[PDB]
């Protein structure tokens, strides 16, 4: 129903819109690393998220390093499984080239190009796909102008040769926080968005104001990863500040994916150790974070 109704997404005046030009807001879940917790990514778990949580997007977090794709490329086939499940479920899907310790996207740029060529050739004639080309550039030696923007200007043409206009999400500096610099030096492609990531354990008032600065430059922002925890993914759940962010995203019509769908014993994990990898969770099988996120998507 979702993808049939909204169909082809695009950016108009800095906003995510559907094929009839109406604003649309995506809300869903990210997997954790597909090399560690891939068992939670399958048609049945995604169907349960769609029907019980109300998700309309799912993010496949394919780590590049940390035992991910560069070390063992077999994980690309789990991405394919997730994309095909989203197509069958009629929801959107984010293909996330999940850089992190490999903090400069240029480190594995050749592999990224080849990977995005393959994925855009396979799936580029579906409206479901959103390409996230560099999860979290980070480090003081990785800047928008010098590192990230030129990387995107190599990867985006590869995608565009196969898929002229599905959304592309481009990471920003300082773990996808520095939307100010991107918004002042935007990419040319009209269907680009810039990633902004937050963690509710950080006091967020200035980060909200920086998001607003970026939006005021006409840049489109996708909150492609956020957590209820601290920036490590652990250290408590911070629901008061999470709710502030939720309300801010709704007011600004910002799409989002929560980190993350796993039973790992960390505060940002949505599931408890028990939880069936094929869905059907009881309340007891959701973590404090997962219960909250589920409520947010259901109330939407």
């Amino acid at each position: 129903s979702v993808v049939e109704e909204h169909g082809q997404l695009s950016i108009s005046n800095g906003e995510l819109v559907n094929e009839r030009g109406e604003q649309v807001q995506l809300k869903g879940m990210s997997s954790h690393g597909l090399q560690w917790y891939g068992q939670f990514v399958n048609y049945e778990s995604m169907k349960w998220l769609r029907d019980d949580w109300g998700i309309n997007v799912f993010r496949a977090a394919m780590y590049t390093s940390s035992g991910g794709y560069i070390d063992d490329p077999s994980v690309k086939e789990k991405v394919k499984e997730a994309v095909e499940a989203a197509i069958d479920l009629d929801i959107y899907v984010i293909i996330d080239w999940h850089i992190l310790s490999d903090n400069d996207p240029n480190i594995y740029k050749e592999e990224a190009k080849d990977f995005f060529d393959e994925m855009s050739e396979l799936y580029g004639d579906y409206p479901n796909v959103i390409y996230e080309i560099a999860n979290e550039p980070n480090g003081s030696d990785v800047t928008w102008g010098n590192q990230i923007k030129p990387y995107a200007e190599e990867v985006i043409p590869i995608i565009r040769n196969n898929d002229p206009n599905n959304i592309i999400i481009v990471g920003t500096g300082t773990w996808s926080q520095d939307v100010h610099h991107a918004a002042d030096n935007q990419l040319a492609d009209p269907n680009v968005m810039y990633a902004f990531h937050f963690y509710a354990g950080t006091h967020g008032q200035n980060l909200r104001d920086q998001v607003d600065y970026a939006l005021d430059q006409g840049a489109a922002i996708f909150v492609s990863e956020w957590g209820t925890s601290a920036a490590t993914g652990d250290g408590g759940v911070f629901l008061d500040e999470a709710q502030v962010w939720i309300d801010f995203m709704d007011e600004r019509n910002l799409s989002w994916a929560n980190w993350s769908l796993t039973h790992k014993d960390e505060s940002s994990a949505a599931l408890m150790p028990g939880a069936n990898p094929t869905g059907g969770w009881t309340e007891a099988e959701l973590s404090p974070s997962g219960t909250f996120v589920r409520e947010k998507i259901r109330e939407s």
